[PDB]
């Protein structure tokens, strides 16, 4: 699994980025 | 699984980006 | 599975982007 | 699993970035 | 698992970055 | 697995309420004698 | 696993309330004689 | 595992409340004779 | 494991309250005769 | 393991409160005759 | 000429509330992207 | 000419409330990206 | 000409409340990115 | 010509409240990145 | 010509309250990165 986040400017993350989710609880 | 997020300007994430979801609960 | 999200300007994510959904609950 | 976060400008993280989630609880 | 955080400018982290999450509770 | 659950139990009895209105003009909000729980958006 | 839970038990009884409104003009908010819990946005 | 929980037990009884409003003009906020818990955003 | 919990037990009884409003003009905040717990944002 | 917990037990009884309002114009904050606990942001 | 005397915008979301869009009480100019 | 006498924007989210967008009580100019 | 007499922006989040976006009581100019 | 007489921005978060974005009571100029 | 008579920015977080972003009572110029 290859994930790319290129943002020429204002690159921000406020949610949930998950390569693989097998279980558990994620709240963003 | 190759995922590309290119944003020339204002690139933001506030939801849920999941490459593979096998279980669990994800709330954005 | 190749996913491309190119946005020349204002690229934002607020929903759910899932390459493969096998189970669980995803609430955007 | 290769994850890239390149941001030419203002690159910030305020949410949840998880390579692999098997269990537990994550709140951003 | 290779995770890259390159930011040519202001690179900051205020959320939760987890290589592998098997258990426990994380609040960002 | 997430589990969301809520709600309330009300037990109201054996009460005497005298409601008298001799001069409420052009009311546009809320006029409540007695409010046990619930949501009021005036 | 996340578990969210709330809510309240109300037991109100044996009360005497006299409500008298002889001059409430152009009311635009909330006028509550008695409020036991709940949410009020006037 | 996270566990969020709240809520409040109310037991209000045996009270006498005389409410008299003879001059409340152009009210735009909250007028509460008595508030036991809850939220008021006037 | 995280565990968040709160809430308050209210037991209010045996009181006499006389509320008299003969001159409250253009109120935009909160006018509370008595407040036991809770949140008030005037 | 983290454990967060709070809340307060209120037991208010046997009081006499005379609230008299004759000259409160253009109020924009809080006018509370008696406050037991809670949060007031005037 | 514009005049707003009273305006209320109440958002009561008892559950999994959210707002992914703009909530503008009075829009006159500029650009709002949400 | 603009005049706003009273304005309220109440956001009561008793659960998992959130705001991923803009909440502007009065917008006149500029750019707001949320 | 702009004149705001009363304005309230109340945010009551009794749970896992959050704000990932802008909350602007009066926007006149500039750029707000959230 | 801008004049604000009263303004309130109340934030009551009785839980896991947080703010990842801007909370501006009056924005006139400049750039705010959050 | 800008004039603010009364302003309040109250942040009541009875729990795990936090602020990862900017809280500006009056923004006129400069750059704020949060």
């Amino acid at each position: 699994q290859k994930l790319v986040f290129f943002a020429e400017x204002v690159g921000s993350n406020k949610g949930a980025i998950i390569g693989l989710m097998v279980g558990g609880v994620v709240i963003a």
